[PDB]
């Protein structure tokens, strides 16, 4: 159906990536996976921002060309995205030929339109003896005419109040940068060579941010021979996920660029806060030890919308223990044991309102599914997952309330025992569906133990809509590890310090 395009920032390859950059790439992966499962036609881009002064310095310290240096880095990044199961449809690098060409043409085009002019870069109280300020950047530089599109950008902001999420960040951009008056922007540099040369004046390289921002267009084939993906996906729904500290580049410079090139503006910028480790933690270490799905769950659940989030060893191990192993794992494990013991693995047909608590569980499942969808559309994963774990929580309660082991010792309550059992399986099926974007492997294994096929859609989900003639596995396997909580905390702290 409808077209949906989601992008990460293209990260600087200036080191080995920590949780920080993993966070955003996993977050966009979750959204892409979800949108696909909701029957959208989806494109998901990530990649690397390879030009710049610092990168060139690194390469010379290493004793190799810039190209070979960034080639070194790109291999490591692709390896990490492989580890974290990132389902990007394309990976873009700014040293890719097709990209560098388009950047050159765009710059030239803008110059021909007088949207870029040639002026003098200048600016920065101590004075000399003639009142001149001593304590100075000074070069020739091209300037982008942001001032000329200020009114038009203000209109855009006012007509699209949900252009940036969460609420408040759009007003911050207005107050701090736009309403006071946009200055024209220096979009070239001359103090280094590692960049896209301005054709008409090769001593200037394009400012890395203009070069970088265009990645979102060029990856689709903008201003190239094969441009089907641009016409499709750029004219559909376009989301850019970014960290708050690069919001001005994406909310001011990028929209105005797109105005000058006469193409559609994106529909949403999702700006998020910082992940802080409490002091560096590498994805591989965590994935090797406890697996991928814990990491993805942890990162997505622990960065709240509108604020920063914090990692601790205690919280990481605690959530695996309580939220995954106990809340979800034991629920599955004991659901499967009881279906075996009482109905020889055959899950009874689903009949609504057999016990007193049935209608209550059903109303909670409907609420959890609706809340999940609301929060996923807003890209609020903590709240999305909270809704999932509300259903888990109420399903564990439902076991306590119906007391299957009491029902089983009375032959007149067989229909009730059966309804408990079908309601447990049905509940866990819904849960395995809701978590799939976050925890693909966990989802599959949960469903396998219930004798169900892996998820294929998230449309039209409900508790009652359960397949007939289902048989659970004869023997259950734990989906999560049983941790030595003190040892694992001490292990994580050891890896961080050492
Ligand atoms: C056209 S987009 C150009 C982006 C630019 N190259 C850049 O900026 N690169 S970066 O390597 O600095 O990556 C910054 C982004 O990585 C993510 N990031 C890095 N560290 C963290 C962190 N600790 N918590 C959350 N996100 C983080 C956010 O998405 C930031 O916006």
């Amino acid at each position: 159906e409808k077209n949906f395009y989601i992008t990460t920032p293209i990260y600087y390859p200036s080191g080995k990536l920590h949780i920080g950059s993993a966070y955003t790439t996993i977050a966009c992966d979750v959204l892409a996976r979800y949108k696909r499962l909701m029957g959208y036609d989806v494109f998901y881009l990530t990649g690397l921002d390879e030009h710049g002064q610092k990168i060139q310095q690194k390469a010379e310290e290493a004793g190799i060309t810039p190209q070979a240096y960034v080639d070194g880095m790109a291999v490591g990044v692709k390896e990490l995205w492989q580890l974290l199961d990132i389902s990007y449809d394309k990976f873009i690098r700014t040293t890719d030929d097709y990209h560098e060409k388009v950047v050159a043409q765009v710059f030239e085009r803008l110059l021909a339109q007088d949207d870029i002019y040639l002026g003098e870069y200048s600016g920065w109280v101590f004075r000399d003896e003639a009142g001149n300020v001593t304590g100075w950047v000074s070069e020739e530089s091209y300037f982008l005419r942001l001032s000329k599109y200020q009114d038009r950008l203000v209109e855009f902001f006012k007509a699209h109040p949900e252009f940036i999420t969460p609420d408040g960040r759009l007003n911050e951009m207005l107050r701090n940068f736009i309403e006071p008056g946009l200055e024209d922007l220096a979009v070239s540099r001359t103090t280094f060579t590692w960049g896209v040369p301005v054709p008409s004046n090769p001593k200037h390289v394009v400012y890395v941010w203009i070069d970088a921002l265009l990645n979102y267009a060029t990856a689709l084939g903008y201003a190239q021979d094969e441009h089907g993906n641009f016409d499709k996906f750029w004219n559909g729904t376009v989301f850019h996920m970014v960290g708050k500290d690069i919001l001005r580049f994406h909310s001011i410079y990028w929209p105005i660029l797109l105005m000058m090139l006469d193409v559609k503006l994106p529909d949403r910028l999702i700006a998020h806060g910082w992940f802080v480790m409490k002091n560096v933690v590498y994805p591989e270490m965590l994935v090797e030890r406890y697996g991928l799905d814990p990491l993805r769950y942890y990162l997505m659940r622990n960065l709240p919308v509108g604020s920063d989030g914090t990692f601790t060893p205690e919280d990481y191990v605690g959530r695996i223990n309580y939220e995954l192993a106990n809340d979800l794992g034991n629920l599955l494990n004991r659901t499967v044991s009881m279906i075996n013991k009482y109905f020889d693995g055959q899950i009874p047909a689903y009949v609504e309102g057999v016990t007193e608590f049935d209608h209550v569980l059903a109303e909670v499942a409907e609420q959890s599914i609706a809340d999940f969808h609301t929060h996923m559309e807003a890209v609020d994963y903590p709240r999305a997952l909270e809704a999932v774990w509300t259903l888990i929580s109420r399903t564990n309660k439902y076991i306590d309330e119906t007391a299957p082991w009491v029902l089983a010792k009375d032959e007149a309550l067989r229909d009730q025992l059966a309804s408990v059992m079908s309601h447990l399986a049905a509940s866990i099926r819904v849960v395995a569906h809701l978590i799939e974007p976050f925890m693909m492997e966990t989802s599959r294994a949960v469903l396998t133990q219930l004798g169900l096929e892996e998820v294929s859609s998230l449309e039209n989900l409900s508790l009652a809509d359960f397949p007939a003639d289902v048989t659970v596995v004869a023997k259950g396997t734990p989906i999560f590890p049983r941790l030595n909580m003190e040892e694992e905390i001490a292990y994580i702290k050891e890896q961080m310090e050492g």
